[PDB]
């Protein structure tokens, strides 16, 4: 259970970093 | 199954990365 | 007991890559 | 299964990533 | 123990990955 | 060994990022 | 065993990622 929720965090920050990606692509083509 | 549902969730957000990168890469190349 | 305490310790690094990700984002926009 | 095919699927966005990372590298030499 | 002692590398080369993030947050700025 | 085989494609695509990111550095230098 | 040492070459590649992002850092700055 603590395996599967810290791969589920993984994901939850992966997102995170896949967010400000997307506003740094926004901010070049600014 | 928890697991399996996780390692989905990080391939889903590695995707969304990419996207966003390739966003990036157009961007610059403008 | 340590694989699910190292997969913690890489979902708080993504995190933190997150965090500095958003920061240069708001970086760009000025 | 679905957990090998989900790491397949990581290994997939990640060498999307990677041809992304490469282009930008072109941009900015450009 | 092999395994586990991979992933803590793992962790440790993503907490320097956010480190020099951060830098270039503030280079940037 | 698909689960192996898995990682090891995703240890690939990061070797990958590696090389990019680099080139970024090199160009960035330039 | 293959497993450990998967695991063992992302944290090499993760650590080479380390380095560029702070070369990238230093050439900003």
């Amino acid at each position: 259970g603590e395996i599967a929720q810290g791969i589920k965090e993984i994901a939850k920050g992966i997102k995170e970093i896949a967010w400000g990606i997307k506003e740094i692509a926004k901010g070049i083509k600014g």
